[PDB]
């Protein structure tokens, strides 16, 4: 792994700066429709990035609702065994690229035995097990050109964003699906049975899933607002004591590709 | 450091079918009370790891463990005699190869035993606590077994834990310890694994106790997640070796040689107790 | 540079080829004791980059040889937090090496965020339980092999935080009229560097800690498992926000700053427990 040092992430930067002229404002981590919204864009495969982590997934970089964006299009989990360095190059990437919004959206399991499956849990904090246990993305030498040693994870997801992307919802007549909560990382990749759920609701967990945090981390420590939402994909578990006609139809993808477009659109801009 | 996917597998799988017949339709992982199980096994083989080209090594203070084929109330078994704990400082793939290798071996059923502190406040020394789930806090926290790149000919990306501690051979073990008369040192519960190896201190069984932890030990969910992500069906049992000191103002610790001292005095009833489950397990 | 008994035994002796100081007592310096070094008496300052294989903090980390309150001390001045990378060994070196030099008692401070809501900022919470995530996780600083030399493949974390010198510090606060400044709690390490979320600290709360810190754990585990005896205080630097709507949030350089305004009392606190140690 190549080190997300201030040195290596502009080497990766001015390279992509030498792809396209999009100084891109918004940075968008996929949990896919929404890359196909993307006006005048050019697609960076990682695999043309020289230094770039390798998963091929694509950088997309153009309009979106009147806005610059990136869009990443493959991310690097680390239940696939990828490094601190590795997940986070391509935050502080963006963060040389101009971002300073992220939005990102993954896959958990719904917790919280008010969730329905497809509802949206807005992240407004998260529980970084990963983390507290000494695999926090930011354990090693700090990249001080980045961010500061102990950054505080206060506000880690934007309350306005939060606020804006509720109103977005409610005005568009999907606030019933729109919820917020405290995702918890599951470092995975196994699912969690039903006795760590259980622990985690308990923990006050909303959410769990694999991904995510470790980006919000890197994202926050180097000042880039996030914001995130969790798609309830399934409804964990909780006791560890028959198949139907099922429809998994990527509907929630176009209303969260809708969602983020139209949450792209009222962020306030300079 | 020997990768646990198909081609290294299949290789010690090879060579250990070159020096028994023995197909194991079970696995058993002795761990506390089942010293005495492979003793039990008869017109057995024994290798040592030491003889198993690219099988991960273990020792009992300098005795390499052993793997033990052999027939047990009429099955044909491999018998682990001699785990890789993770707090030893062992890989993922150390730790799941032997999982594998049973795999490819032909074991559809792996029996492990574990010793464990008593969490939950009705145990008693010596009971024996079957496991009905887990909880794994490593994997939780970004240790668990199966990160790195999926094996594919193994099981899938993102195994389900659910039912990995089957219920129908839980629901036999519990008839088996009924029938022969110590169904009341049998409980289920959930095991919690502590990375290790310190014991835990009192503010930390107290929290696992109020996460719903019946038993904590070191070892184990990374066995059973290897076998449960291989298809293998689980059967696990920890020996409540200790009762979990949860009041930090007391005078009774922990220790490993009372441990030991109890997986040696139920190791009978144990050796017993999974050989009367094998006898009944459906064929 | 593994921490097994030959390498530490090898730093060990070359540290007494530099001081005459047996220690009975080993410090490291956490919060509130920046200044304990300095009213260290008749002492050897030893920075760490003038000790082959043992670990280089920072500039440099001194190991600081001499007599307080009448007790042979070594006080570790620069320690070895996980969360900057340092190894499993690297961490442990140091306090094996404490083991070796004849240290009986280690006594530690850090700062910690205040997670039981009765705490107050400076407050100082005497360790009498933690709670090891990372340990429970399986970064626990003992894994991998037993040094047999140092001490048991399974250590008791039973009187983990000696109570003898957990009475001694309250009595010694008492007498010196700061009792009120004085708990004791559980507390629980996260591995850090980020500060804990406020569902973290709801989480830990609820989970019976008291304060959280990203230190201290894992030299403790390496003492207990080593037979020396603990004494650790937290001070309390800041007060852990539980409440994700609230502008309000953990700053390192108020964390530094109530650490150091309390520095000069957890000195005089140490130096007075120190004093009325037992000795031999
Ligand atoms: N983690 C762990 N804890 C306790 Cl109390 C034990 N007693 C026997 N094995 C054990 N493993
Ligand atoms: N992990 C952690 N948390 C809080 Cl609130 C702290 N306050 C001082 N050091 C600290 N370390």
């Amino acid at each position: 792994s190549v080190t997300a040092n201030i040195e290596n992430v502009k080497k990766v930067a001015h390279h992509i700066q030498k792809l396209t002229s999009i100084v891109p404002e918004i940075g968008i981590i996929c949990g896919g429709k929404l890359a196909d919204g993307v006006k005048d864009k050019i697609t960076i495969p990682y695999t043309k990035i020289p230094n770039f982590p390798q998963t091929s997934g694509n950088l997309i970089f153009g309009t979106l609702s009147g806005r610059k964006v990136v869009v990443m299009q493959g991310r690097f989990h680390m239940y696939e065994g990828y490094s601190n360095d590795t997940v986070a190059l391509p935050i502080r990437v963006m963060k040389l690229l101009g971002v300073k919004i992220l939005m990102v959206s993954n896959a958990a399991g719904g917790l919280n035995r008010s969730l329905k499956l497809g509802d949206f849990v807005i992240l407004k904090d998260h529980i970084y097990l990963p983390g507290l246990g000494l695999n926090n993305i930011l354990v090693g030498p700090n990249q001080e050109a980045f961010g500061t040693r102990f950054p505080a994870l206060s506000n880690a997801y934007d309350r306005d964003l939060r606020k804006l992307a509720v109103q977005v919802a409610e005005e568009n007549g999907f606030g019933n699906l729109v919820h917020q909560g405290v995702y918890v990382m599951n470092g995975g990749p196994c699912y969690e049975t039903p006795a760590e759920c259980t622990m985690l609701l308990n923990m006050g967990c909303d959410v769990v899933g694999m991904s995510t945090i470790p980006e919000v981390v890197i994202a926050r420590h180097c000042g880039i607002q996030v914001f995130a939402v969790s798609l309830v994909t399934n409804i964990s578990v909780l006791d560890v004591e028959h198949e139907e006609v099922l429809a998994t139809g990527a509907q929630r993808a176009e209303l969260m590709q809708s969602w983020f477009e139209k949450i792209i659109e009222k962020l306030p801009k300079d």
